[PDB]
């Protein structure tokens, strides 16, 4: 059951890359929009106190290089949107798919298309963290998203490396994902705990495909599984988890409870030897979602 | 953090197409104005017991052929078999076909896999080609294995057959399969699978490189006593050319092979405990010192 990204094709087309001063990134060409995180305008002194709108004033149109491919675009307005730079250029995107601008809940999952300079590098697919963190290659730009049908949905974009190695960003809006600013700073990241709901869909997965060993005759409430769970660093188990495996349940003919009653056995025991769907380990970045599609 | 990442997939995902024959419908992969797809889409479920190809293919012709390109139909003009590939003609050249080459890969290399159904894409991921041949975890039929070489694109894997453990079998783009497999519904032996030894040695060195260093020592080992502990514990033996292979990472971290096959012993035999490698409580084996030089600068 392998991890599986979108097809990067769409986005491809629509990855720039953007200079000012010294520094170069990655930025999202959107009809006649380049989208990139605000502190390219910064340098290394700058982003230790950074005061975003007293920058921007003294810089121009003629500041900020835009590059698709070996094309330059001209750059004819700039302005700044919550913590992204909206850079408005002379030519709308010939390769515009499609897309739409969403904010995604913590635990939910997408494709990134990492990019080095506005060309195209590499394409996995990732979990947003409880903890608003997307553990990564290590950049800057280079934007998350989902494709429903013939949409693409920008839900992510890459902005600061965090002490610890991981990273944070924000939507395509500017808003970030968690307590994180844009600036070289000590930043509190809380606990990285596993995605239950994730791991019930997994779970259900191997269910659907042959890997039944772990099914037992246990039985369990909610509350009793949540003490066991976070024990283990799980993430607490809600009604509304149980509901959106729902679905799962009918087709597997498990009940969810049933389910937490065979994880609470695996949390305790481990798998002592065995493996579930070729893996040595519990698998927490496949959504309920992902489970049904990729079956 | 580190990162299976596959390879961009739009230059292959305009290559994608459908091909059907009676009932039987699967991916095939659309180059200038040839069609190459399975062969195994001329049978019926009956069939593939015990196929005659050559019997059944003078039994088809141009007519039977359906090619779709999207919402676009294709009409073939002509067919031939090259090996366990079906090679369609058709009236029209595809206009995005990218550089490419035909490749034959060895096992222990990665490459990307885009998954389709019915000529569709759905999703990409990034694999290697395991020592037993086999590869695992896609969805269809005709869904093509590649890597990207700056504009170039190498084509050097296609799904045929899926084995009865969950694996997956197939053949180079000129039509030879990986391994003993064969396109026919029979018993099919995947033998004893093994981890790819030279991969995990570049995946510590990607580690180093990254700041990670926990695991490393100064108990430098034989190229034998590696070896032997290697075997006990289902890896690859390691030969001389691996240790040439891992030139250049064991230059720029500044430590040698040997000490390396010392810090894998250590970690074989010990184990991590709670502490993890790039993120992982596992050892990874499908990045080849290729692929990690390639994220690493």
């Amino acid at each position: 059951f392998r991890k599986m990204a979108f097809p990067s094709g769409k986005v491809e087309g629509c990855m720039v890359q953007v200079t000012c001063g010294t520094t170069t990134l990655n930025g999202l060409w959107l009809d006649d929009t380049v989208y990139c995180p605000r502190h390219v305008i910064c340098t290394a002194e700058d982003m230790l106190n950074p005061n975003y709108e007293d920058l921007l004033i003294r810089k121009s149109n003629h500041s900020f290089l835009v590059q698709a491919g070996n094309v330059q675009l001209r750059v004819i307005g700039h302005s700044m949107q919550n913590c992204l730079l909206r850079l408005k250029v002379d030519t709308s995107n010939p390769k515009t798919p499609k897309y739409k601008f969403v904010r995604i809940q913590p635990g939910q999952t997408f494709s990134v298309l990492a990019c080095y300079n506005g060309s195209p590098s590499g394409v996995y697919q990732c979990a947003m963290r409880p903890n608003h963190t997307i553990k990564g290659s290590a950049s800057c730009g280079s934007v998350g998203f989902n494709i429903d049908y013939d949409c693409v949905s920008f839900c992510y974009m890459h902005h600061m490396e965090l002490p610890t190695g991981v990273h944070a960003g924000t939507d395509l809006e500017g808003k970030f994902y968690g307590p994180f600013v844009d600036r070289q700073t000590a930043q509190a990241a809380g606990t990285d705990t596993t995605i239950t709901l994730n791991v019930l869909a997994w779970l259900y997965a191997a269910v659907i495909n042959g890997d039944r060993w772990f099914l037992n005759r246990f039985t369990t409430t909610l509350n009793d599984f949540n003490l066991v769970a976070m024990k283990y660093n799980y993430e607490p188990l809600t009604q509304d988890h149980v509901d959106i495996l729902g679905p799962l349940s009918a087709q597997t003919g498990i009940a969810v409870l049933d389910m937490c009653a065979a994880l609470k056995e695996l949390l305790q025991n481990g798998m002592n030897g065995r493996t579930i769907l070729g893996s040595t380990i519990l698998e927490d970045e496949f959504t309920p979602f992902d489970v049904v599609r990729q079956c």
